[PDB]
RNA sequence: GGUCACGCACAGGGCAAACCAUUCGAAAGAGUGGGACGCAAAGCCUCCGGCCUAAACCAUUGCACUCCGGUAGGUAGCGGGGUUAUCGAUGG
């Protein structure tokens, strides 16, 4: 089941990307070294976060310790991506 | 002559990119002044397509690595279209 990447949900729309990019850095980095984060705000991506991990073991710790995080007040939903494609 | 096209000019000349100052804007961007990259409509209008912004309302819980809600605003110097205008190469 397990993935480098990690789908946060049920993220605050109202954040401009810009900033939460930077917020989902620093609240992640602390569980390995994060290649990328995708953040989109098109109609079907809003509220929607990619981190790309070093590891999996990395990415299954972040998702162990964070769930249901209050994030922007809103609670986070994390679970693991579907397809880990990119370099 | 006039009309409809056209730009190898000629006459009057016209406009003003970037950048800077200042104002407005949530932003894209626009206004004014300075300033010239260029432009034969780079005068003017968002009807059509593209692109840029996303503050407020509406909608949306959505799995992406083409990119895409409504909504409103912007770009006419991104195309198309519409409309008006100078000269007139022994010009067509
Ligand atoms: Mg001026």
């Amino acid at each position: 089941r397990p993935n480098h990447t990690i789908y946060i949900n049920n993220l605050n729309e109202k954040i401009k990307k810009d900033e939460l990019k930077k917020s989902l850095h620093a609240i992640f980095s602390r569980f390995g070294q994060i290649l990328d984060i995708l953040v989109s705000r098109s109609l079907k991506m809003r509220g929607q976060a990619f981190v790309i991990f070093k590891e999996v073991s990395s990415a299954t710790n972040a998702l162990r310790s964070m769930q249901g995080f209050p994030f922007y007040d809103k609670p986070m939903r994390i679970q693991y991506a579907k397809t880990d494609s990119d370099i």
